[PDB]
RNA sequence: CCAAGAAAAGGACUGGAAGAAAUCAUCCAAGUUGGGGACUAUUUUCUGCCGUAUAGGCAG
């Protein structure tokens, strides 16, 4: 490797707010309230020393509450339905360093990065994502509706609709005449990933049906603990209109987050997939399936390239030829970041 | 144990609220007067006229016990959905959709405010069904419930116990109750906790107020269902780790008896080891009601 | 019961004049805060007559 090297983000969202429609006016944000409520006085240490000598506390003591400040967002009364939008645009740039401080490190990415273009692949990439967009999974814990559907517009002309996306697996076979947009979609996003001097954008309105007065699920903050008893211990994230009103919003790498989750090839049982990460960090089980001691990261990876290039000139393409590295490897280099320090 | 390890709610109501109809709308709220005196008085109570008072809630089951939010460790992984199955195949959520499902129909949930000329209580779902009970004032915690009634307790058990137990079914309730009231009867409706008293109430999308009851008070009154304890049923406790009692202030499940959740909670090798012998025993249904209650279960 | 004992440093005074700190410039690239919850209790505010009246005035 060398002292710089860098590729910048070449796939991105903006902001999704929630809002909901009235007879008198178009755009109604949805908005949170604050309220002091009575909690529960339970859970380990509350009456434990190390699992040894349960604490003193007298029986009386436990019987009291526990007071708490805390933020929350409902529907109001007699809505129908909410919705939920945000932008997408895409863009070519995962075809050349941004950054690069070594002549030889430069021509053999670039050599690289057009050598899998030809052979097919983008259209692997491109699908993976596609399927996530329409499926839904960006609005986390959110899905739980009594029916969800998803509409798409973009910058060519093209409409993508889905009338109930409750359904649909990664893994499976969709519904005849939903399985035929995903291959259209596909293929313009394919195409807006490896050719330059396209402004492609795409504008994504989801809507909720819900219950009479169901809870809703913002992005929190993250913040430090106040000691004034009247600062909420937990903050919702909301955003300002044009006009001073406030509403709540899902922030714009949380969005992020859900569509590139996409990673799949370790361990050759494909399980659930995991966000594209160097060392595949797994947060729910607190762990890591790329860990360096593996050879499996992109660290070790990165360094083969001159093997991979010759291996992909080999090969004819058009198949199933490309092997797991190679797909790995382009998929870090489209999250871009800094690959440094050598 | 472990440092890490979480499970979520697995059953939920949004919030309650309190309204009547008129020949020239179908919903208009039940409204509440103040009087500044800051230092305010302020009153609620059924206005001239209206028959009757109408309170509505809807109510959404998740399949979400049978695995860890989060766990940090993969022993205590591997026991832990061992134990949910091993249940779950013997039954038993049986027993714990009929303990939920009963207090839904008997109307506890209404708190203060169940004494009326006449208490009826509808029930629809999203797979077809709906139920009926005429009458909501006669039905006790122990006792057998009357022909036709003591049918539809079994019927809406088994679309919970499903609701509790298989994933990917999207089950909404929504239960509104009737109270035939009194000539101006008073209505207690949540009040406001502050650092005299105020009153809780919700905006409407045209911007009236209305009476309501919070999200977890009628919480509390579905879950009270707890009563495996010293072989004396009495009434049933709300769930909690320390089996709390807020009325004798006091606690039936000290730690010091050993008969709290975090002991049992380190035994599951052994409970897992009797169900592959089989009778399901009250610790056993104890541990399973915590579970669908879920919490921080940490620091190990 | 001290290298012991005693003690008026005072009166007067002009620092001034004059000055140019200036010319040039890219801080950039990536990112999931999350899981659970009872403000009402041993409360104090009932029962009536006049007045078209949920207005206003009254006895107990």
């Amino acid at each position: 490797l060398c002292t710089h090297l860098s590729y910048s983000r070449s796939l991105s969202p903006g902001k999704a707010v929630f809002f909901y429609k009235t007879a008198e006016s178009d755009f109604v944000p949805l908005r949170i309230e604050v309220a002091k409520i009575s909690g529960q006085k339970c859970g380990y240490t509350e009456g434990f020393d190390a699992n040894l000598k349960p604490k003193n506390i007298e029986r009386y003591e436990l019987a009291y509450s526990n007071p708490q400040t805390i933020e929350a967002c409902y529907v109001p009364p007699n809505v129908d339905e909410l919705y939920c939008r945000f932008s997408l645009r895409v863009e070519a740039n995962s075809m050349r360093p941004y950054v690069c401080s070594n002549p030889d490190v430069l021509r053999v990415m670039i050599g690289l990065a057009q050598a899998y273009q030809r052979l097919g692949g983008y259209n692997e990439l491109a699908r993976r994502y596609s399927a996530n967009v329409l499926r839904g999974i960006w609005l986390w814990r959110n899905q739980y509706t009594q029916g969800t559907k998803i509409e798409i517009k973009t910058s060519l002309g093209s409409t993508y609709h889905i009338p109930d996306a409750r359904r649909l697996s990664w893994s499976g076979d969709w519904p005849e005449l939903e399985q035929k947009q995903l291959e259209q979609l596909t293929s313009e996003m394919a195409k807006a990933l490896s050719q330059p001097d396209i402004f492609w954008f795409a504008d994504v309105t989801a809507s909720l049906k819900t219950g009479f007065c169901q809870e809703i699920f913002p992005s929190q903050k993250f913040t430090e603990r106040p000691d004034d008893h009247s600062v909420a211990s937990r903050q919702l994230a909301t955003v300002e209109c044009s006009d001073g009103q406030l509403a709540a919003c899902i922030n714009p790498q949380k969005i992020g987050a859900a569509l590139q989750k996409i990673d799949d090839w370790w361990a050759n049982d494909a399980d659930l997939p995991l966000r594209v990460h160097e060392y595949g960090a797994n947060h729910e089980a607190l762990t890591a399936l790329r860990h360096p001691a593996t050879g499996q990261d992109f660290y070790h990876l990165l360094t083969k390239a001159e093997q991979f290039v010759t291996v992909l000139e080999s090969s004819e393409g058009g198949g199933v030829e490309l092997p797991g590295e190679v797909h790995y490897l382009m998929a870090v280099l489209v999250k871009g970041g800094l690959f440094q320090k050598g």
